[PDB]
């Protein structure tokens, strides 16, 4: 899997591109102003130790140790992106990124006091999403709380050809709002809510379009046409699914007692 991210999706240039659009140090939706708002509710303090699985460039722990001065560990797959992250913290002891399959990493029991994810464990396959999301009920500290958002979408058997075509090529595995929460629920998690906030997600979508039109001669000067056309194309139908559902963003929160 690592290969296969590194050298596609999340090729430097393709992580670059996404950052112009996302905004800096993110490579998830809505990338800052999307992270204050979900964490608006969300309480730590200078002794919480927070997991962030997928921080990819790393602008989640930095938002975190920022507000809350919490301890930080952010994991990602793709070498690439954590050597980039890396680059863009110094002499913080209470950040820390490191390269790593989260599916074989071992961290200690009641460990975190929040397990934090952005649009991460779309990659996973059914059959892994279940087994992180045990892994994560025991990594929780009794009193810790789980949070996510990921991409969801429809029931398959209402998926276009369009549709198809881009879950394939990505090698999503993208269930609905009501099966994620399930998974949450079988393993064991208290007070399972969940949001679908697809208008939520088609509103960020559209402010990251208008940006990316608006800064369209810097972007030409950074990459290529060919690059902002497929930018440009790739928002166009996330925006045209989110509004009718095709696409869902969901939001899940979730605690060990």
């Amino acid at each position: 899997d690592k290969t296969f991210l590194e050298n596609n999706q999340y090729t430097d240039e393709g992580v670059k591109v996404y950052e112009f659009i996302f905004g800096e140090n993110y490579i998830s939706s809505g990338g800052l102003e999307a992270t204050k708002k979900i964490l608006s509710d969300i309480e730590l303090n200078e002794n919480s130790k927070v997991l962030d699985i997928g921080s990819g460039l790393g602008g989640g722990c930095m938002y975190i140790n920022e507000k809350y001065g919490a301890h930080t560990h952010g994991i990602d797959i793709c070498s690439n992106i954590v050597n980039m992250a890396n680059e863009r913290v110094s002499g913080n002891n209470k950040i820390i990124f490191e390269a790593n399959d989260i599916l074989t990493k071992e961290f200690p029991e009641n460990n975190f006091d929040l397990i934090y994810s952005r649009d991460a464990i779309l990659h996973l396959s059914l059959e892994n999403k279940n087994k992180l999301f045990q892994k994560c009920y025991k990594w929780l500290k009794p009193t810790g709380t789980l949070l996510i958002t990921d991409y969801c979408a429809t029931e398959k058997e209402n998926w276009d050809d369009e549709f198809k075509e881009y879950v394939k090529q990505r090698k999503y595995t993208l269930i609905t709002v009501e099966e994620y929460a399930d998974i949450l629920t079988a393993c064991n998690f208290k007070n399972v809510v969940s949001k679908d906030l697809s208008d939520y997600w088609n509103q960020l979508l559209e402010v990251e379009h208008k940006y990316l039109h608006e800064n369209k001669e810097e972007f030409l000067k950074l990459f290529s046409e060919k690059k902002f056309i497929s930018l440009d194309d790739g928002w166009s139908r996330k925006i045209k699914d989110s509004k009718r559902k095709m696409q869902r963003w969901g939001y899940f929160k979730a605690t060990k007692n």
